């Protein structure tokens, strides 16, 4: 159907060249962006920018073109927005205007010229010097949720909205870094391949070396290097970086996701749900302008100081079910049966009360919440709650139903590491193939000597998707994994 | 070597405990940091101090100790340098003292005490409070690039002058970042698998998905899917992240390392060159506070603006051999025989002539430079060169004989670029398995358009060992790859 027109395009592109100027330009020199102009031309009179003479120079891709004869306008797109551009042949003179006759919607072009105002009010800019930069071989769309991401490009000049998104995914980060360091902390960099994937509950990503004859491990976490940095004395860390899991993808869920991992020496895990709080609260002031935000059909209010609900305390109030009492696994396993709550064949009384609040709680927290005390069990690299060692010093932020943090005080003690370690090999041979593995290495290095520390784990993208009242990560990272 | 010792520590561990001390420690409240004392009361007398009474709070790992009976001296060292405390019996109860003389070299142990200077002058702390805060199992180092590398904390904790290379390295990355942003550049995240490992001529690491069951590559460059931004009409981004490239390691290399990329659509390679260094010199004067820089035996003055040196001169000046002489493949591989550069199988002119400059010139080039005019050949990403289409408008700048930047005037004719493409595939035929790969998205997206632009790659690792002086990489790298 439109196959000729590509050739239509092919052919613009010939004539173009032998009319002497290279159809995909040189450098241009510019003086504004087309939002710049409005704020500062935007309300002068008609007659005034007729006398004044200001002398601009924009450049961006033809979105909109009208108007045959010698002389149109067309609307110039930047990063910025869009201005409209009046192009006369009595002005520009032929060649130029040929340039201008011959130019596609979706060719990219180069102006100077001045300020001025149509009749009917219009801020746009009489050209005086037209500059062909790009000719563009395929056409623009016209103006799909899984198309936008499978060319993002497209996606990122059709709609505004997206934009907007990006840019303010690049204001979070730096606002994060910003109140981190002038907090103290230590932006650093540590491995992406690992000997061995630690620091988490997942799958990895394998890979080879050719030359060392190594298998290495893209890191499911950021974690145990970060934590080799406290024992070496630098007290205070943090690492935005891009962190790999050999899982599925989901509305939330992205295999290379961006995380911040930091960690505080000397500080528990009370310490961090303060960080926490204030680390957000910050980033939403300074980047929205505010700490209530929508997201969904829900007004979040991310003032501080959050909820902090014990994870067992958290299941009496939703469904009514008490963990508190001593209880046997049997009799954990009967409360599963009876709430419909699924269960693995290798958990125990612990696994079985997070089951309780991932299944039957989570989705239901909206307002941010400090959900602590999860179960040893599932919390391999935490440290125990010293009134009651069924729980660790835990906790994981949720807001909007979701978890957007994880955070701990520290398990330093090494010899209650190696055992975490050894009980989740055990829970491998049962078939929980996420245990962790054994990391002598890191456990080497606790053996130095790691002083109390509180670390904390936050999700960026979905940091991202809440401040953006995006409903799903695909819409807060430019390139989605695609299933192709 | 410590058979016993670690026999006594851990046994010594399980008398804290009978202590009914935590041997791992709670969060403890510092006021001060040591230096910060040393910057604040090193002035004041033994008296002023004793009318002034400073009461402080500090922690860190024991470095030194002396028992005299029932009173001692030890010297703990917290991130920013050692402090004297003085734990007298008398003052902090028997219990207390009991730990302080249990505690061995390497614990962490945290104090209350006011600032006092002893007989002899040095500013200490008269301890009213000791806390025990962490048990090292195995005693520092007695003392090889090995454990410094392999277990670096024990380095950060031994050898300031190598954590003050890892401050000073975040203060580069920093400092980059606060120049980029206020001067428009917008930092992006972009994927680090790829469907194709392209932007580059480089071996991959490639990796699996299981869930999508699909053969991933990790970024060998960030180039491709910056331009898909570029064409995205996002004119002005950057990123500094890991690029990962299947090769050996050495003192300028290693498998992960950082890289920042940047693009600016409307600008050309030279207008590269001289934000390259204008960016370089910015950084250096704000973190060393000078441009005249000393690296090795080398005094290396980065003050701009550099020298502009085109490949082929460089050729010429450096070896007597004129290559803008038109002369055939077989000719050039007659040169290469005489003046002893080795050359491959698929190699013609344009390989050839580069071989002459990283075999015979790229050392002898101290002071900062910028080669440019890559022969064609090998940049298959960069525009020709008007006057002489053998050479593309592309550099690299070298500096104390490596190579710190790659850039060019972007290749933005998707025509040009498919054939380009083809002429890799060609090469790799010939057994260069170091040619880029085909990727018809990226063709696809300039087919769509992509303004003229200048594109920008910089080792951050590599200008961060020469604005340290670091001989090795491995020196900047917290924990390098290390050898099987
Ligand atoms: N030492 C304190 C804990 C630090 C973090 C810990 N090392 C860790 O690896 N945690 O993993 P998670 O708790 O699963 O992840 C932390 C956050 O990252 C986000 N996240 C986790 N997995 C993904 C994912 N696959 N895709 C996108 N986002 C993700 C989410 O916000 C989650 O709460
Ligand atoms: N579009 C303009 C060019 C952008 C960069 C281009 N896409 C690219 O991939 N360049 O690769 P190189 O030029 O080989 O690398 C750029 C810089 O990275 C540094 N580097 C390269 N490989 C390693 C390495 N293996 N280890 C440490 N640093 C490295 C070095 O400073 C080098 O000049
Ligand atoms: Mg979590
Ligand atoms: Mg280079």
């Amino acid at each position: 159907e439109l196959n000729d027109q590509l050739r239509v395009r092919r052919e613009k592109l010939k004539k173009i060249e032998e009319l002497g100027v290279d159809p995909f330009g040189k450098r241009f020199e510019r003086t504004h962006k087309a939002e710049e102009l409005f704020e500062l031309y935007g309300d002068l009179s008609k007659e005034e920018l007729e006398e004044q003479q200001i002398e601009v120079a924009v450049a961006g891709r033809i979105m909109t073109k009208r108007g045959m004869g010698k002389a149109g306008f067309a609307h110039i797109q930047d990063v910025t927005g869009q201005i409209q551009i009046y192009v006369r042949q009595d002005d520009v003179g032929e060649q130029q205007y040929e340039l201008f006759k011959i130019s596609d919607l979706g060719d990219i072009v180069g102006v100077r010229g001045t300020m001025f105002k149509t009749k009917v009010g219009e801020l746009s800019i009489k050209v005086s010097s037209y500059e062909f930069l790009t000719k563009a071989l395929r056409p623009l769309p016209e103006k799909d949720i899984e198309q936008r991401y499978r060319q993002r490009y497209l996606d990122l000049i059709m709609n505004p909205e997206s934009k907007k998104t990006f840019i303010t995914r690049s204001l979070i980060i730096q606002s994060m870094r910003r109140y981190l360091d002038s907090h103290g902390y230590l932006e650093v960099e540590t491995p992406m391949m690992h000997a061995v994937a630690g620091g988490a509950a997942a799958r990895p990503f394998i890979t080879h070396h050719n030359a060392l004859d190594m298998t290495l491990y893209m890191r499911i976490a950021i974690e145990l290097h970060l934590k080799r940095l406290i024992v070496g004395g630098l007290e205070k860390v943090y690492e935005i970086g891009r962190v790999f899991r050999n899982e599925g993808i989901s509305t939330r869920h992205n295999p290379e996701f961006t995380m911040l991992e930091l960690y505080e020496a000397y500080a528990d895990f009370r310490d961090i749900m303060k960080l926490t709080e204030n680390l957000i609260a910050h980033i939403a002031t300074e980047v929205l302008g505010t700490t209530k935000i929508q997201y969904g059909e829900h007004l979040v209010d991310l003032t501080p100081e959050w909820r902090r609900l014990h994870m067992v305390d958290a299941i009496k109030e939703y469904v009514g079910v008490d963990f508190w009492r001593q209880m046997s696994d049997e009799e954990a396993r009967e409360l599963a049966k009876e709430h419909g709550v699924e269960v693995a064949p290798h958990m125990t009384f612990g696994h079985i009360v997070n089951e309780f609040f991932e299944q039957k709680v989570e989705d239901k927290l909206i307002q941010p919440t400090f959900i602590y005390g999860h179960p040893v069990e599932i919390s391999p690299l935490a440290k125990k709650n010293p009134d009651d060692p069924r729980f660790t010093d835990r906790f994981e932020l949720f807001i909007v139903g979701r978890e957007h943090a994880n955070a701990f005080t520290e398990l330093n003690d090494p010899i209650d590491q190696r055992q975490r370690f050894e009980e989740q090999l055990k829970e491998r041979e049962q078939g929980n193939d996420e245990a962790h593995e054994m990391d002598e290495d890191f456990l080497e290095a606790l053996e130095y000597g790691m002083p109390p520390t509180g670390g904390l784990g936050i999700g960026v993208d979905r940091l991202v998707m809440l401040l953006t009242n995006s409903p799903s990560i695909r819409d807060v990272l430019l390139f989605p994994q695609m299933r192709h």
